[PDB]
């Protein structure tokens, strides 16, 4: 329809889907999975951008950087540019020096606060343009803008894809080095502990998941089966009783990662899964309280935190009741 954009989003986490793609490919493509908005950058051949959104509306923002650009006409007459016809950039929004969810606003805003172009005070009523040198963007797809004008499938496996972005990047950075323009980081797990190993690694970062994708997957359009989301988005309750620490006999960390948490059913979980920062936030504590013994691990730990109800969050649910990567997400 007109210019309904229809990006690919990544369907929940199903261990077996995933298990079936790794099976039948060999291997897993996993990124991050950014926190930001979804930019999908539609340039025709008349050399017009549109800075739209996972939803074809323009983001506030960026709303200053459609319309026409010369720097567009010579991309596209580039040797290097395939996509003569126009093309749409598939990726994530980020700015630059705030959080994830102030850059979020920061992009949805018209009216200041500034993080403004003008320049490189105000009170109302001033469109926000926000600075080019804020947006730092991460690329994971990239479409003949016909296809994405038809409603299609774009038919380039998942593999194939990251070679369209990694050679639509120079092109971009040439022409247009006001923006950051990258690529998303992208790791290949041969097997199922390789990617838990992977999504906690990045947990431990504070990124909340990473996007599983299927490497013999096309670019298929709205949500669909294929990139899966590996992040605890079943979200439950239970009372924290205990305190799970962190392997000693291989790996990591030396200090608490998680939470023993009774769960309704009668099910203890340990939810893990965990930041870091709070990881070294909860020992802290944890080595606080046992310090009026001073000692810290007729004497043991106090966890000034038993009896905490909570709420975790988990992948998925077993037949047998099993919780599927569980996470702390807050006390409640
Ligand atoms: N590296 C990535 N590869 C693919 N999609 C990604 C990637 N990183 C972030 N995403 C995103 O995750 C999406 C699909 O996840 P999801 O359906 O949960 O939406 P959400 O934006 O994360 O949250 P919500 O829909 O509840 O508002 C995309 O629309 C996209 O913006």
């Amino acid at each position: 329809v007109n210019i309904k954009t229809n990006p690919f989003k990544a369907v929940s986490f199903v261990e077996s889907a995933i298990k079936k793609a790794l099976d039948n490919a060999g291997y897993l493509i996993a990124e991050i999975k950014y926190d930001g908005v979804r930019g999908n950058i539609c340039v025709d051949n008349t050399a017009n951008s549109y800075w739209l959104s996972r939803v074809s509306k323009t983001i506030p923002a960026l709303e200053h950087l459609n319309g026409f650009d010369v720097r567009w006409k010579r991309l596209l007459n580039d040797d290097r540019c395939f996509y003569k016809d126009g093309f749409m950039l598939d990726g994530e929004l980020m700015v630059k020096g705030v959080d994830f969810n102030t850059g979020s606003g920061l992009l949805r805003t018209k009216w200041t606060d500034t993080k403004n172009q003008e320049f490189h005070r105000k009170k109302d009523k001033v469109p926000f343009k926000l600075h080019t040198g804020h947006l730092h963007i991460k690329l994971y797809a990239i479409l003949p803008l016909h296809i994405v004008e038809s409603g299609e499938d774009c038919d380039v496996m998942t593999l194939l894809m990251q070679e369209h972005v990694k050679n639509m990047l120079p092109l971009l950075q040439e022409y247009f080095p006001e923006i950051e323009w990258q690529a998303a980081e992208s790791y290949e797990v041969y097997d199922m502990v390789e990617l838990q190993q992977l999504y906690e690694q990045k947990r431990a970062e504070g990124h909340e998941g990473l996007i599983v994708k299927d490497p013999m997957c096309i670019y298929k359009r709205g949500k669909k089966s294929g990139w899966w989301k590996m992040k605890p988005e079943n979200e439950a309750d239970g009372i924290i009783q205990g305190l799970v620490w962190g392997t000693k006999g291989l790996a990591n960390e030396g200090k608490v990662i998680g939470f023993e948490v009774l769960l309704e059913s009668g099910r203890l979980v340990n939810a893990t899964n965990i930041s870091r920062a709070l990881m070294d936030e909860f020992t802290e504590t944890v080595k606080e309280a046992t310090l009026s013994q001073w000692g810290f691990f007729d004497a043991c730990t106090i966890n000034p935190y038993d009896g905490w109800a909570c709420q975790i969050s988990y992948m998925e649910e077993t037949p047998d009741g099993s919780l599927r990567h569980p996470s702390f997400v807050m006390f409640r």
